[PDB]
């Protein structure tokens, strides 16, 4: 009724309340979208989680390194929101490198094969999802999924930058794709936010030390942005990917909107 | 009922029913804004083409250029909104470049007294309406400005390109005033759109090469852009104009939403 | 006599004469560095084509993929230069999608683990031989890459335009443990050239659509750049490559140098 | 005899012993450069600065605001250099913005006839100088400015950051102009030096607390940058634009080589 109103939206990446996606979800509701839901392994611990959301929603399993699961989505997708009916939003929420490829380790000791699981989820699996829900995604519709920006290194993050560069190249593939069906493909960049990942990803570890680090770098963000920054709260990130999904940028594709308080466009 | 209700917003840059300031403001009211507009020096010819506007809105006198408008500026908003009440929005769409700093004329042989007065109306003048206006504005406001990408030269567009790289980099200083006050500040990038003077100029109002370089830039738009380009309707920009005046991309600021097709993400 | 005087350089990826490695190394030579080459899998082609070169250098095996060539590396190297020697510089210059990432095999048909082996030999090896060589390497000291532009998405070039944008990534990271040893790490983006592979691909190779849309890029390519582009010699890259090794741009690093022939500052 | 060997440039922005335009005149000599200097209007003081350099050249009044200066420049400096020889180089090293710009006043408090002295000589002149110049140097030629990056915002640079976002626009421009002469346009972007007007215009000020202000930045950026910074030596600048003087780098035109220990290319 106000926003996503009348619109169907797939959305993956649901695995605690802290997820963004768990936010994007609750925010697309309230704005009055059926969802579809989208999660991975613990099916049983996100049911449990997925409850707690406003409304009802069918969940689905995807392993996004699973080819049968992608090759049997857009069926299974098909079968929960009716015949005949087809989406009109995607929201790609998912992320992994192995510890190996963040903060603990030297950059130089991730082993290929960890950071290539890594690429796998993080990057490529947005062209998976794309190829596999296309198919049914009607004209005006909208793809999008979770970045941050890439375009300098930093410490710790390491080869999950490496993963979101790759992603943001693509994004602007997936988007030639797309835009045969009328379809937008975009990413949104966010600010760092205290999901379960986040504090967990590091601080711990690196170092150790602290969560007092990402006490530090919440206190940071929020200076560097213009409009400031709070990382305990999901929902201006939410309120980004809405925006996306809905029909009031209907001229933006291949690229990344920063619902980062505006903290890229400052040197400090 | 929509994007925008209660909202109070200043537009500027109405000059003629093709104006894509026109379309912004056309598309504000219809999703529920209340609005003031300001024009510049033809102030009949502003009158009749308000007064087609799907509501009646005030219109006041602004020349980005006179001292004196900008010192009244904010006393004048105020008694046409009613005392008490403040702007929720204001939209910058103003640009000029004269003759000698666009199309034919070598790009040398622009007179720095004529670039200068293209950047005075074209870049300065985002910061003189942000110092105005923001005295008046009400946290979660919104300052949208228009743009096109300067980030690669080109022919024709001249010095008026250089005034748009000048005013990407005005923007991101704006946000951080913007920000004390709880407001945003982005820029709209438009692919072209054909105005009364766009038009005029592929026509070969600056010289015939100039013309036919235009077109050619405007032919490979649409064909670049995953999503297509329709160079005549200035709508899908004037909705991206509403997204940023909307509460929907709060985490905004400092910088440059690109309502041009996808095209600046592909190469070829 | 000249730029390089007395410096101590690995050169990989040579595979044929008109490899641009193999014109990196010709320069280098010619101004006074002493080289030690690498090649990949045809070693006996490697060595007449290498034979060429102004002055005899000695040749290494090294499969980019292998453990245990790596894990060699620097023993092999400093046998051949002497022990209690070091190098000034490293350049890779090797690249490999597999025939699914490329060409006409549409985006999204390409099986990851073709995308997978591709990042591996034309990103995450950037890391590698930086890891490999810096305990050899002397402050001062320079290692350079290649690479072409991944900003915007492209046909024919898929996820070898993916791979590249996580090679600039990459790049960045290189960069801060090079700092650690005195060494910069910069990337050289070179305009499209003529090598065996480049031709038989715009010859058709990989379907006559994916060669035509090539032979399009490489005409506008020479158009754009102001000083224009000879996609036939690939000197002035071997040039800017020597640029790099050389002393004299010091305070550069997790950088990339455009030897491009201007082409991507301009949009027409 | 080592460089710059057999090629004449015109060197401007000398005003102290510590001006990057004096380091970058003593390395162009070094390198074996006959120079031609360029001057503003403390003619007296800058030509006893200027015999301080290891060789004898002329030197020449330019108020790159001053029409007749640059309508004459051409002339003037073929009678210092010898009628039939052309330049080889042109370095473009001249900065201001008035106080009222720069980190005392708040940034909307310039008014825009300082801002416009500003953006005249700090971005316009740089296409002014190369009209001038560009009708006598040779193919292979080389113009290079200097930069800073202002791709993001920044306390106190305010409206300087504004005009090098502009002379990053000129510059390719320019460099399209110039390709016609078979002749190179770029700029050096350095990490922050301690010259006279840099120690001055901020600290002193804003804000008055500190020239331990200018201590700090010069920490922080030997932090960011990967290879370190230090703010007191030149130098490294220097070599920089001594290697775009060259013809080591002869596909690069339009664009920005940053020479600021790679600052730019970290978040933290
Ligand atoms: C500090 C400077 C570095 C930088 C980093 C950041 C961030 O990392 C921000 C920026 C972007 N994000 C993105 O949101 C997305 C959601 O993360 P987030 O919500 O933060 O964490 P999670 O809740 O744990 O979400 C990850 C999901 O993934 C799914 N997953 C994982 N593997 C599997 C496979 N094999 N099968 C099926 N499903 C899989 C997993 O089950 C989860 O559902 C993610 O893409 C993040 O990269 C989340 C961030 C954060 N701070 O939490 C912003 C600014 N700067
Ligand atoms: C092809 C590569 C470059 C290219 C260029 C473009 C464009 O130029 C696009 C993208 C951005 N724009 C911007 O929209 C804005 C609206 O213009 P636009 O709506 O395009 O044209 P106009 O209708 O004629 O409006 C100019 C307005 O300005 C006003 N103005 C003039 N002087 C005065 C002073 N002294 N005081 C106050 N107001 C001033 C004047 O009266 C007009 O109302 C403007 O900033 C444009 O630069 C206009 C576009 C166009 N196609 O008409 C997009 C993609 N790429
Ligand atoms: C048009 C838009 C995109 C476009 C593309 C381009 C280009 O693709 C340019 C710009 C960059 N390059 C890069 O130079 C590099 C040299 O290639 P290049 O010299 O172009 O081709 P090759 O001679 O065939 O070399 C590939 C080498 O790699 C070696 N290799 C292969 N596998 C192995 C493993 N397993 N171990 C060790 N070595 C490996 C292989 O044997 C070869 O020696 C390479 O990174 C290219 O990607 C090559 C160019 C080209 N025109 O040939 C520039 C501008 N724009
Ligand atoms: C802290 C983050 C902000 C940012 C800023 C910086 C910098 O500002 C660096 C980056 C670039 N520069 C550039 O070098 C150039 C030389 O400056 P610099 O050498 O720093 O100062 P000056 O010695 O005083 O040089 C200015 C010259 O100009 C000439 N000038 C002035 N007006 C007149 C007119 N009317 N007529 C003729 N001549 C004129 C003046 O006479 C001087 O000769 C200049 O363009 C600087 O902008 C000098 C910097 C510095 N730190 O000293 C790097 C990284 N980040």
């Amino acid at each position: 009724a106000g926003l996503l109103d009348g619109k169907r939206i797939l959305v993956s990446g649901i695995i605690t309340d802290s997820s963004i996606a768990f936010h994007i979800a609750r925010v697309a509701q309230e704005q009055g979208a059926q969802l579809v839901l989208t999660g991975f392994d613990r099916l049983r611990l996100i049911q449990r989680i997925t409850d707690r959301l406003p409304a009802k929603a069918p969940l689905l399993e995807l392993d996004v390194q699973n080819e049968e699961h992608l090759a049997s989505l857009a069926g299974r997708v098909t079968e929960a929101i009716g015949a005949g009916n087809k989406l009109d939003g995607v929201v790609h929420s998912i992320g992994f490198m192995p510890q190996t490829g963040m903060g603990i380790n030297p950059f130089f000791d991730a082993p290929y094969a960890d950071v290539s699981k890594g690429i796998h989820i993080s990057a490529y699996s947005y062209a998976s999802m794309a190829k596999a829900l296309l198919p049914i995604m009607n004209p005006g519709g909208s793809i999008v999924g979770m970045d941050f920006d890439p375009s300098r290194a930093m410490p710790a993050y390491n080869w999950m930058t490496v993963a979101k560069s790759a992603l943001e190249s693509v994004n602007r593939f997936v988007a030639r794709e797309a835009g045969k069906y009328g379809v937008r493909s975009n990413l949104v960049a966010a600010g760092p936010i205290r999901t379960l990942a986040m504090s967990a990803i590091v601080g711990g570890a690196l170092g150790e030390e602290a969560g007092a680090q990402i006490q530090l770098l919440e206190e940071g963000w929020d200076q560097r942005a213009p409009i400031g920054w709070n990382m305990k709260d999901a929902t201006p990130v939410a309120k980004t990917v809405c925006a996306l999904l809905s029909d009031w940028l209907p001229a933006t594709t291949g690229d990344i909107i920063y619902a980062d308080g505006g903290a890229h466009t400052q040197l400090l």
